[PDB]
Order: C-alpha cells, then structure tokens, then sequence
C-alpha cells in the first residue's frame, strides 16, 4: 500500500491505553530535533494539518544533557503552565545548540526573562507543584513508549513515525510527507 507498516511508521507491539493523540517529545540537546523544529518545522506543518478536533501535545526528555537536560525538562513545564513554548522555543535550542551560552539553570532562567516572562512569573512556576505535575507527566508519557531516542512522534499511542523511511533530498517535500502521514495515522 501507500502507507506501510515498517515504511513510514511503525506500530507499537504494546498499545498505550489513553495517550495524547498525537503526541511529539524532544530535546534542547538533540541535534536532529534542532533541524526538526528550527529548519524544518515538523511540528507547525504537523499541526497545520491535523484533523478537526485532534490536538498536538510536545513533551521533552531527561535522557540528554544530563543534570541540564533535566532543567529543560522542568523548563519545558513552566513554559507549557504559562503558555510561553513559541517565545521560547528558539532561544532554548539556540542558547543549547548555537550559541551555547545555556550551562546552568540560571541561563536558561535568563532566556525567560529575556523573552519578557517576569523573573517572580517564572520562579513561581518554577517551584510550583503544577510544575512537577508537568514534569511528572512529561516523564510518564516517556516512559509509557519505553522512549529512548529524539525525535520521536506518535499518534494515538499506537503508530510511532518513521521518518528515516523518508526521501530528504527537498526539505519541504520530507516536511509534508510526514505531516500527511501523521494526518493518515490520526485518520485511522
Ligand atoms: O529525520 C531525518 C531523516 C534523515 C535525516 N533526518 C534529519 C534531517 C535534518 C535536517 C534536514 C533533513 C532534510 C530533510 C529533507 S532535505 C534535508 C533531515
């Protein structure tokens, strides 16, 4: 067919009951999620041509960057409780990845404040139990899929995107390749 199993997608030996319906997870520290959302914009592509009524869920990981990786984790929490992922999303990758000023919790701190998050704003959130019930469900999520590499996306719990079953000579064309193909996945 089009669309096979072991081709563009693979689907998971054990279903996860009650997932997020498509459901995204990356690193600040991971290279290819870089290009993911920085050059070709996989998750906005994605979104623009989801279903009606099919939300998209991003959700970051422990298992890079050690003790740093898991402060983006935690970050990744205040920004999804304040509603700041897109002021935020470039400069975390670029403060991790580019221009490697992020090296503390601190730094990454900074880049909120920079962004125009007010410094009580993000403390607060930062030490907020929202914040670890985020956290915690960042980590859950994770786990459910046994999740060891980035990036990685799934939908319905049950299908996980292959997109190394994918030509990438264009970028553009790679790019709506695996967003219709989350769109068939979701139509499932
Ligand atoms: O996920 C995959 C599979 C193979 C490579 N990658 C990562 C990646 C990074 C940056 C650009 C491309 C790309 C896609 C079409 S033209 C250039 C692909």
């Amino acid at each position: 067919a089009q669309y096979e199993d072991g081709k563009q997608y693979t689907t998971l030996e054990k279903p996860v009951a009650g997932a997020p319906q498509v459901l995204e997870f990356f690193s600040f520290f991971c290279p290819h999620c870089y290009q993911f959302e920085e050059v070709l914009h996989i998750s906005d592509n994605v979104k623009k041509k989801l279903p009606e009524g099919v939300k998209m869920t991003k959700y970051h990981v422990n298992f890079m960057g050690g003790d740093l990786g898991k402060d983006l984790t935690q970050a990744w929490a205040v920004a999804m409780a304040l509603g700041v992922e897109d002021k935020v999303t470039v400069p975390l990758f670029e403060g991790v990845q580019k221009t490697q000023t992020i090296r503390s919790a601190s730094d990454i701190r900074d880049v909120f404040i920079n962004a125009g998050i007010k410094g009580e704003e993000y403390d607060a959130a930062w030490n907020s139990f929202v914040v670890k019930s985020l956290v915690a469900q960042q980590e859950k999520a994770a786990a459910d899929v046994q999740l060891r590499g980035v990036p990685a996306m799934f939908v319905n719990g049950k299908y996980q995107l292959n997109p190394q079953g994918m030509d990438t000579s264009n970028m553009d064309v790679f790019v709506q390749q695996y967003a219709d193909t989350v769109k068939y996945l979701s139509e499932k």
